[PDB]
């Protein structure tokens, strides 16, 4: 089976693209793509990698499939997991809640034991806040935005994806 285990929160369909797009570059040898919906707390601790796509909505709302998932996120073994978050945003109006929903995901599997890779650089974050930043030069999960909607995209997740596979030594898998 898979390694890694890619699971992406939706609306609009965008994150599936990222997924794929993450897929593509591991290999499907090395990582799966699911949706939370059909998951159990085992679900994730099937694998040692865990990349978790999150997208905000509503004035830093998560989706209802994550949020119903929250209550069983804090009982899964996160021990020694190698943990990466992704994520896609507007902020012209929700200017303190950009991928806001990141934080939300980091802030339960630190506990659990989770270890973190993928940062992602801001390069001077322009608007009043976002939950998450890691510091000010950099969020904890990849996070994308071009004038307000995620566009430039496939040049992004290639480095953040090349990236978090040199932190998991996954190149050393997927350019054999
Ligand atoms: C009404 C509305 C509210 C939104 N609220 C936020 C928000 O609080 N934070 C954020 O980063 N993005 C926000 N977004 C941007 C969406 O996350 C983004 O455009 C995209 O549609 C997400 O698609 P996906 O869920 O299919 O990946 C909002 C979009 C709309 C239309």
């Amino acid at each position: 089976m898979a390694i890694t285990g890619i699971f992406f929160g939706s609306d609009t369909g965008n994150t599936e693209n990222i997924a794929k797009m993450i897929q593509k570059q591991l290999g499907k040898d090395v990582a799966d793509v699911h949706d939370i919906a059909k998951s159990s707390k085992e679900d994730l601790e099937a694998y040692d990698i865990l990349l978790l796509g999150i997208p905000t909505w509503y004035y830093g709302e998560a989706q209802c499939d994550w949020d119903d998932f929250f209550p069983t996120l804090e009982e899964i073994d996160f021990n020694g997991k190698l943990v990466a978050l992704f994520g896609c945003g507007d902020q012209e109006d929700y200017a303190e809640y950009f991928c806001d929903a990141l934080g939300t995901i980091r802030d339960i599997i630190e506990p659990r034991g989770a270890t973190i890779v993928g940062h992602w650089p801001t390069a001077g974050y322009h608007f009043e806040a976002s939950k998450g930043l890691a510091d000010d030069d950099h969020f904890v999960g990849l996070a994308i935005d071009e004038d307000r909607q995620p566009e430039l995209t496939a040049e992004r997740v290639e480095k953040w994806v090349k990236q978090i596979s040199e932190e998991l030594h996954l190149d050393e898998i997927l350019n054999a």
